[PDB]
């Protein structure tokens, strides 16, 4: 695709993704119903994005050097790269359901798988240099 704006797209996505975590980390220390359904509205239409197209072959750090942390790997196992995508919906899926029921202890609990599928992606996925 036009590299340019697929790159802006997607670290846009990771980005308001990171602060979504950052905010419910803190409602998960401090439960509030509240607060806990804001975050979820939020989350939920930020799951609704597809990121497929955000990552077209061409667009590692490999091939635009400095520009992405994407690694080449994920083209080279597409399968599994999608797999771990549909991990994050679903565990995201169920901290959401969990706001909505206002059960602290199921958003904690829920919260924690969510961020092992961030961390599961990222291990294989996204450069650490
Ligand atoms: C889990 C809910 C999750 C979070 C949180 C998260 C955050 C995140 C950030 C903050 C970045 C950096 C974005 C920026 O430019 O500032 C980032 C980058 C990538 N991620 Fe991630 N990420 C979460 C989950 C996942 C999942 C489940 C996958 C893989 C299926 C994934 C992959 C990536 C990749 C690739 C990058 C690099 C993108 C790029 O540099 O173009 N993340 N993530």
């Amino acid at each position: 695709a036009d590299t340019k704006e697929v790159l802006e797209a997607r670290e846009a996505y990771f980005k308001s993704l990171g602060g979504s975590m950052k905010a419910m980390t803190g409602v998960a220390k401090a439960f509030d119903a509240e607060a806990a359904k804001v975050e979820a509205a939020k989350l939920e239409k930020i799951l609704a994005t597809d990121v497929a197209p955000l990552f077209p072959a061409g667009t590692s750090s490999t091939d635009l050097p400095g520009q992405t942390e994407a690694k080449a790997a994920i083209w080279a196992n597409m399968d599994d790269f999608g797999a771990k995508g549909k991990a994050m919906h679903e565990a995201g899926g169920a901290v959401i359901a969990a706001a909505n029921a206002g059960d602290g202890a199921a958003f904690g609990a829920a919260l924690q798988k969510l961020g092992g599928t961030c961390k599961a992606c990222h291990d294989d996925y996204r450069e650490e240099d």
